[PDB]
């Protein structure tokens, strides 16, 4: 049975990165697709195909992608499910146009250990008691809102006033009532993210003893 | 003004505290005035005179306006205990080019309420006991750290890195160790600042009555 | 049309006590019971009458009077539109033997300002839009919890193993899920509780200029 | 030289505990005192011999215990610099009467691993600085009260109106003021403490690789 690490933590966390580093630092990158014993899963893979009524607000901008609603629930415990049963899964590829899921798919062959990272990892019970260990990313909100700033500016050509009011509108306030009260549930608290060595080599190391038992 | 009513204003940049104090003042058309009952005062107009090694740090971006040391906390306990008193003061006029006070000081006359405004109006016990009341204007960490880079960016014309750099190594730093422990301090907390109409009312109203 | 005043804030933040000092400070006591201008009603009077499956659970002690589902919105909701009408109300009296609503009413005749006060009295958005002012009384939980274990075993006769079981086991969360959330929906917050004389005697004098 | 891990948190937060299942579930409760690999240091047994005006302080109760001035910086550092140079070590054993330390010590052979726990272990740079590995156990205040007064109320015996006074006038404000602020020294936060499996598995899964 492979070994489920849920993380979870806010946008620009640095949940995304400490699962990049991990994996990286494991030797993973230098593995072949179909031979890697630690893979990464995102719940942004599971966001759900949108109804006409929903797919209307998302025209309007008024869709908020970062609500549980916006997640494929069903599809993740199922996916995850299949996962620990030591069966090869299919990840959807979202298109943001047509607000569904394109036909090609990303297959994902049995792993040893699986790590699943999202904004609401936590949210549902039947999604949280499938997880051994429970990891949250805590990192402070102005912190984080510097860092969304950032990367929103830089490696895509978003415009300040666009990032600041959809931060304020949608995603601050999602954050503060679907996620921060998972907080509750983790195991251990990560903070700041991806410069946090000490917090990585403790995970890595625990990973590494896993793959030998 | 016989023996003026202190009332204190603190809160983290961008909370709303300027403004807040602004309206409440405002909606009293003590506005426009030559005998005014209600003033404002404004722990900005209290920066310490540099030396030129410091004058030289704030050139780089790296003198920290925010710490307890930036502030002239002697002049402002002798300028507050003279209006308690009910005397006449001269507030300085703190020109940034030379980081010292200009010969023109502004004169306050005794007023029947003074409010006083800053992030650290609250840190020194003697400044703070002299406030018969003290409002704290709480606004999250990263709302206010929107309107700062919104303000920085669009009135005052500053580079988006540096403002965030210098929000995680000096701004957040000095609210988190210095002003959000004041808040304990306080008789009264205003969220969200100036469209706290309610808020800000609650405050007009129970000015008038202590002017009458 | 009277006004409403809503008054939120944990258990044992002090709520009860804020308004019981408001009230008495404006003289409301001495005024006769016909005639009183301001009067408290408690969330705690509009307790559902519980289904059988619900009195099951209270008398095992596992159902939470601190969950919303505890609470008589509609009838909260009615009672206080018919205040808003400006009728005569009557308010139930609660029996927790039976888990239902004794025979005795209780009458409220129109006041000029009402204060409702409830660990949810901000929870429901047709509820909290009748409140032309929201005040959350704001007391840390290690404070709240030291208040609750003094109360609990001087007035009920309770020990401390109990007191505690109740707290870490329902008050907590269903304050932290339900109640702390309610918080961003007030104009003003008031720490600490009762012993703050300049925040009370705001909203005394408020209400006495509504009065007049 | 050994590995010196620094544990933090509030008072009944669970470092203790956790710092005792580790050592528990690594079978050094066994291993005699000579050959042990991994040993508890606590900053409680380096409080700092009280001056006669600490001392006079301490006889009215009213010495704060959990103010970083109760600790004897100075010889945890030198105690911490010794472990990690291979030497033998004694550790102070405290008297409460005359606040000095008595005759007896206690004495601590080079260990391969040191768990230093203490409410501010991290407060001071020069010994925060010695830990390759900081932990800090995260116990919400009202939860960590409860265990208090539970702890307290037997295993010393003392009136329960004296536990609360304490730890609202002096326990709750040295937290706040003084180890609160450590938290962002913690290179990992190990939530509510000793029931937590994972994290204490997580801790003693990376203390037997480094005997290995
Ligand atoms: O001041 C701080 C940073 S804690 C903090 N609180 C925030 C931020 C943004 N919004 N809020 C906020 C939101 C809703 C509220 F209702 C209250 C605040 C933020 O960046 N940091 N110190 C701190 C750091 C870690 C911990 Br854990 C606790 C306090
Ligand atoms: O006590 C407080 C704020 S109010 C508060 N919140 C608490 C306490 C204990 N647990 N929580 C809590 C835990 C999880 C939640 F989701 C919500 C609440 C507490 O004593 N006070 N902090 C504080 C006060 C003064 C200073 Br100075 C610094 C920090």
């Amino acid at each position: 049975e492979p070994f489920l690490i849920g993380v979870s933590g806010g946008t620009a966390s640095g949940k995304s990165s400490v699962c990049a580093k991990i994996v990286q630092l494991l030797g993973q990158n230098e593995v072949d697709y179909r031979q890697k014993q630690v893979v990464i899963l995102s719940q942004d893979s599971f966001y759900r195909v949108l109804t006409s009524e929903q797919k209307a607000k998302a025209l309007k901008g008024q869709f908020n992608f970062d609500h549980p609603d916006a997640f494929d629930n069903e599809l993740i415990l199922k996916t995850l499910k299949e996962i620990t049963e030591g069966k090869t899964v299919q990840i959807p590829v979202y298109d943001f146009v047509s607000h569904s899921r394109k036909e090609e798919t990303v297959t994902v062959y049995p792993a040893d250990v699986v790590l699943f990272e999202g904004i609401l990892a936590f949210y549902s019970q039947e999604v949280r008691d499938l997880f051994q260990m429970k990891l949250f990313v805590d990192t402070d909100a102005d912190t984080r809102l510097s860092r969304r700033v950032l990367r929103d500016i830089s490696e895509r050509g978003r415009d300040l006033e666009q990032i600041l009011s959809q931060y304020i509108t949608f995603v601050k306030p999602a954050f503060e009532e679907f996620c921060l009260p998972t907080k509750k549930y983790a195991d251990v608290i990560i903070p700041r993210g991806a410069d946090n060595l000490v917090a990585i080599n403790l995970i890595v190391q625990h990973i590494q003893d896993i793959l030998n038992g």
